[PDB]
C-alpha cells in the first residue's frame, strides 16, 4: 500500500483505489495502473522533473529502503494477477529487487523528489509507475 500526496492530488496504484478516489476521480490510466483522485488538505511531496536512471524505493515486505538503478519508463508485457489479465503495461520501469503484491504503493524517489510507485514485480525484477509526465499534478 502507499499514496503520493501532491498539492490537492492523492496518486495510487489503480487496483487499490478506494470509493472515495472513485467519486473524487481526477484522472485514471488502467494501462498505467494509475489512478488521481483529489483532496482536501494539501500534501507535502514534490514530484521529480528529470530523467534520472537511479534513486532509492521503499520495500515494504523488507521494511527497507533499496538504492537501485531502473531502466526509462516503457510498454512492458504483465502476466496476469487477481486485478488484470495479462496485458501490456505503458510507462513502467524495471529495476533488480524485491518485490511482493503487497509492496504497490512504495515510492521510488531520486534526488528531484518522487518518480513514481511500486506496481509490478516477480522473478527478481520490482516495476515503478512513472509519474514524472504529469505536470498538471504541480498546479490547479
Ligand atoms: C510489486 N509486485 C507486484 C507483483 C506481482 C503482480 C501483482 O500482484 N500485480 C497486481 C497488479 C499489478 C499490475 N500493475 O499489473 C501486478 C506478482 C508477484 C510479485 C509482485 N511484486
Ligand atoms: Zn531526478
Amino acid at each position: 500500500s502507499g499514496a503520493i500526496y501532491v498539492g490537492n492530488y492523492r496518486v495510487v496504484n489503480r487496483h487499490l483505489a478506494t470509493h472515495n478516489d472513485w467519486a473524487n476521480l481526477v484522472w485514471e490510466d488502467s494501462s498505467r495502473d494509475l489512478l488521481v483522485s483529489s483532496t482536501t488538505a494539501q500534501g507535502c511531496d514534490t514530484i521529480a522533473r528529470c530523467d534520472c536512471q537511479t534513486g532509492v524505493y521503499y520495500c515494504s515486505s523488507r521494511r527497507k529502503h533499496y538504492p537501485v538503478s531502473f531502466s526509462k519508463p516503457s510498454l512492458i508485457f504483465v502476466e496476469a494477477s487477481e486485478y488484470y489479465p495479462a496485458r501490456y503495461q505503458s510507462h513502467l520501469m524495471l529495476a533488480v529487487g524485491h518485490s511482493e503484491p503487497g509492496d504497490c504503493g512504495g515510492i521510488l524517489r531520486c534526488q528531484h523528489g518522487v518518480v513514481g510507485i511500486v506496481s509490478t514485480g516477480g522473478n527478481g525484477l520490482v516495476g515503478f509507475a512513472d509519474v514524472r509526465d504529469l505536470l498538471w499534478l504541480d498546479e490547479e
